[PDB]
């Protein structure tokens, strides 16, 4: 439905009427130029008069100055409406996927929704504004070329106004045929493209098992299947326009044969028969464009109703009303059982896990099928199915989501770096209240500044993409710095260090023990240093915990934790 | 570049002459139709004949049956040439891409290199065949129209052959301006889509730090920078064609004003004035295309030199002549040191590692330092820098590389499945010598067959992409069946199935222990049962050997065996 999209375009109505009257005036500029062919052959090369050939080059430049200006104005004042509309409805998309849950981002829709901001909204504004250019402009061309034809010779224009529905019907059925094989072939193109992607993706096993002559013989059958499909693109799209221009020229022959009729027709001068038989050649592109506009507008509305799936999608549930000033209370799981959205296997059994205030709790393992999931549930990235993760005596759903996520603070080696200054990157969404003094003391407290003070601009450098691209261990260091300035009683650590950097690890672990000196830390473990610094060690195997306690009690009976 | 591409198009040369003589006949069919306006305005309507006006409709259709036929013939016999040249250039890319090293596929060129098969190999012959349609057709239109003007009015055609270089120069400089702005803007379009991508990959750690109103104040400054950049296309792509058709209309008005002179007029009849003023309107699309063919042919040959580097890159080095029928000898690492291509840190330091025949060398190390690296070195995926790995008494280089990889078979649940039959997936690269009795017995030895006994078609179903999409465990078990039938003397198992499965592992472990009861089997260890079953455990951590010996000696001296 177009009526959903119209309140977006409704503020920019003036550009649609200024260019709307600059498309009628553009199509009444080549119409009044084909109407100059009557007083050129009748009055300049019929009756000999040089006078019409004196001002005729002047109006020929005049109508082309008008046509050029009116073509620039209409293609700027529509592409300002169709630029501001896509700007508005893609910055409304972005404001609706910054509140839509992580499970929506977690492989329900991948990073290709970048293309659903950049391409799928430009295609709406370029197929609904290109379907107004060929409705106003070619509609005014059809209207104006059927006035000057009716003014000069009504006898041929009656035949033409009969025949032009027949030529439009022919254009519709011939274009609908190509639209049938194309949208049917689309699937075999997808199959034949993934069939060549798959063999290239298995390159290593191709070289190992020795099928560099079998896979060659299989690429002699899929490339031959791409060739024999690309030749059916051109056996269907290049039979279309020869058929269209032959049915259309049958109208060019019927009007020409009807102009041989002795008395009812053939009272037409040379200029009149030049105007009628040159407007007909100029009637072919208005007839082609006005017949295929509904297959262009419904390529814009088919993407607009694709974009509005997101605009009516459910955002993240902020169904809580209480605000946490500081989470001094200890967060504790209570009968919590969780299942991943989009899957049926549960990643969390019925588990009570207490994280005491000021005491770190380790998560020792590699995958666990639930280790990073447990870290995600405290931040409420994925909403809980049943159970209650009690936070200061109340469940997470009781609190407002922004104040809930203010208490938690993840730290990762794969942390995100914005295209901002490192002063604002340290203090994201806290630039106004938290001044530069707190930022520089917190950067010095985490021992970050030894890298920052030696940079090109100090605390003004751009770190992210199209930036200086700071180090992998410096990503965790800048995550310590963002974890600093406090107001974060809960810390989430992964430690993806792997290869420890020499002489920077001595400051990284110093800042890490500064991070874990107080406050309710929950760390997942790949380093035995964080393991022996842990207080209550938690180990999850195959999505469940059985064994808990400190390192000594888990060292008394080995199980799978010790080795 | 075209002199290197012409040996590929030279077998398909008969389609380029049939279409090349159909494009000329197509361009000489609308020229002979604009030559039908002289004996229609003079001999038809000027001198009232009625004999002219009945044969004229039959040549209106007579030159559109010809125009349609030669528009279909020349667009089927060039898209058969530019389908077969694409097919040959795809089969030759692929044959020079299953012999390339893995280091080419490893981060030197990612999964978009399939585009070089699909899009880029199509782009070269959709821009070198479209630059021949333009040269032959619109260069035969210019020739044809410029025969027709000099036949009909030589006075109003010397002016044309003066002005059409000036219009051609104008089109060239105006289109060069648009190409300059576009190829300059390209970088800023990439910058703004990157700066929109990076906010969207980081949805998490925006909700955490609270920046859901800072992020929509930065998208208000990049979506306002894609808007103002689309408005610089439409202020540069929409000022081009008005300027072009105003400069051309200046030439049209100069020719119209020159036809008012008594030297030029009184030799122009009422039909001659129509032909040299309707073929000039039909001279615009030949003049616009023939000054932009070099901006098309140099986008095809510049898309031909991004694929003739892959056709000129060095393949993987088979600089060996010895063949191994069966390698019962011990694989001995002798002073082997290896660094990754594209990086400077060594992923494998100076290492001596004994792999005994029939004994399992479990790599109990972790964190991705040198296990998957050494599993690639034994197969000679990436060639060695210094040192020598000795395979039955000689280095891998001395051997032919195909037999060297025939000795070794990787086993993984990350192994690739092809879109062939299951029996041919078990007997890949050898299905004619290896009969189906051996395939059935080897699938029975791997305990997988029952699942394929309950599949849809027995040992005949398609299993790859657009297939049944088998389980992760049965993928590892069908790799077991493959390595069982192929009888590889040296085994490399990765053990990606740390999370075991009920009812599958009872046969998976039996098949695994059946397979590694023999063979020089190096195994990457992540499951403690294979660690217990191992003979000589070798630890690798951050590039170097830590401990060597059985697990009891590693129990006596702990080190990182427990870690
Ligand atoms: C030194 C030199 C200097 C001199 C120059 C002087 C310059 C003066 C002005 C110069 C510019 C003028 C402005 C202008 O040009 O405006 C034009 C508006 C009119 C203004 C002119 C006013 C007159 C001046 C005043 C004079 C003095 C006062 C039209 C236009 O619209 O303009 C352009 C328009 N050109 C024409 O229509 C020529 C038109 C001209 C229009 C008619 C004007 C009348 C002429 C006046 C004569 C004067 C006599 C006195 O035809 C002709 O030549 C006619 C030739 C003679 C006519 C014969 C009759 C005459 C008398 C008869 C009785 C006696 C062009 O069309 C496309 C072509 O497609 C088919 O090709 P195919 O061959 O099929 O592959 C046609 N096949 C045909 O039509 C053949 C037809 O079947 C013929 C029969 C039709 C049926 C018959 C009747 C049907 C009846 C209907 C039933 C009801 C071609 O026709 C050709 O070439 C063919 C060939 O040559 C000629 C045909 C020969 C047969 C005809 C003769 C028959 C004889 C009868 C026998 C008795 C046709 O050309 O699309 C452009 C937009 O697209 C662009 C862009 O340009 O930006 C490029 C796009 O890519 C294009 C492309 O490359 O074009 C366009 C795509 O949409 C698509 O088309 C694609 C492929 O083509 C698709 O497959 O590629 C794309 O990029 C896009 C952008 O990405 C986003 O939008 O935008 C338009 O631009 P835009 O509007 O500015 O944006
Ligand atoms: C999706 C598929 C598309 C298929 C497309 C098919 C196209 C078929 C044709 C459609 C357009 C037909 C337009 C007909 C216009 C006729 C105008 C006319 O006859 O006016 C000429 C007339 C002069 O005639 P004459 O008497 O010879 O001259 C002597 C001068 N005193 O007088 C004049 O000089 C001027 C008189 C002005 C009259 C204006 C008429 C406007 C017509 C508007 C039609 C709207 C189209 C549909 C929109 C629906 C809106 C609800």
């Amino acid at each position: 439905t177009f009526r959903r999209l119209w309140p977006t375009i409704a503020p920019f109505k003036a550009g649609l009427i200024v260019a709307g009257v600059a498309l009628i005036l553009n199509a009444a500029s080549d119409t009044f130029m084909l109407s100059l062919l009557k007083p050129l052959l009748d009055d300049g090369f019929g009756k000999t008069d040089r006078s019409v050939l004196v001002w005729m080059p002047l109006v020929v430049i005049g109508l082309m100055i008008l046509r050029g200006i009116t073509s620039y104005v209409s293609s700027y004042c529509i592409s300002w409406v169709s630029g501001k509309v896509v700007m508005t409805m893609r910055r409304r998309l972005f404001g609706h996927m910054m509140g839509m849950p992580v499970s929506f981002f977690d492989k329900q829709s991948t990073g290709t929704l970048l293309s659903r901001i950049t391409y799928d909204s430009e295609q709406v504004a370029s197929s609904s504004s290109g379907a107004l250019i060929t409705v106003v402009r070619e509609g005014a061309s059809i209207i104006g070329l059927f006035i000057m034809m009716f003014y000069y010779s009504w006898q041929l224009s009656i035949i033409l106004i009969v025949l032009a529905p027949i030529v439009s019907i022919a254009i519709r059925v011939v274009s609908k045929r190509f639209r049938n094989i194309s949208k049917n072939m689309q699937n075999t193109m997808g199959q034949v493209t993934t069939s060549a992607e798959q063999m290239l993706k298995g390159h290593k096993e191709v070289l190992i098992f020795g099928g560099q002559e079998v896979e060659t013989k299989r690429f002699d059958k899929v490339s031959n299947r791409m060739r024999l499909q690309g030749m059916k693109m051109v056996s269907a799209s290049s039979i279309s326009d020869p058929i269209i221009q032959l049915i259309a020229s049958l109208a060019l022959a019927f009007v020409l044969y009807a102009a041989s009729f002795p008395s009812v027709m053939d009272s037409l001068t040379a200029g009149t028969i030049t105007v009628v038989f040159s407007s007909m050649i100029a009637l072919m592109r208005p007839l082609k464009s006005l017949t295929n506009v509904n297959a262009q507008f419904q390529r814009g509305m088919a993407a607009c109703q694709t974009l509005f799936t997101i605009l009516d999608s459910e955002q993240e549930k902020d169904e809580g009303k209480r605000v946490i000033e500081r989470a001094t209370g200890d967060v504790e799981f209570r009968n919590v059982t969780f299942t991943y959205p989009g899957r049926d296997v549960p990643a969390l059994r019925n588990i009570n896990l207490k994280i005491p205030a000021g005491k770190t709790v380790a998560l020792v393992g590699r995958s666990g099928s639930g280790k990073s999931t447990i870290a995600s549930l405290i931040t409420r990235f994925y909403d809980i199915d049943e159970g209650e993760i009690l936070m200061d005596g109340h469940d997470l759903r009781e609190y407002t989501l922004a104040s809930l996520r203010n208490q938690v603070a993840l730290v990762s080696q794969n942390v995100h770096l914005f295209n901002d200054t490192v002063a604002n990157n340290i203090a994201y969404a806290r630039t106004e209240q938290y001044s530069r003094e707190q930022i520089e003391e917190a950067a010095r407290m985490a021992y970050a500044m030894d890298f920052i003070n030696k940079m090109d601009n100090g605390l003004d450098t751009v770190i992210g993409e199209n930036g200086v691209l700071l180090s992998g261990g410096q990503r965790q260091r800048i995550a310590i710095a963002r974890a600093l300035l406090r107001d974060s009683p809960i810390l989430i650590l992964d430690e993806a260090t792997s290869a420890l950097d020499t002489e920077s690890e001595r400051a990284i672990q110093a800042a890490l023990d500064e991070l874990q000196k107080n406050r309710t830390s929950l760390v997942i473990a790949h380093r035995l240093s964080t393991i022996e610094k842990a207080d209550e060690i938690v180990v999850v195997e195959d999505g469940v915990i059985v064994e808990r306690g400190t390192h000594n009690d888990l060292l008394e009976h080995r199980g799978v934790y010790a080795q």
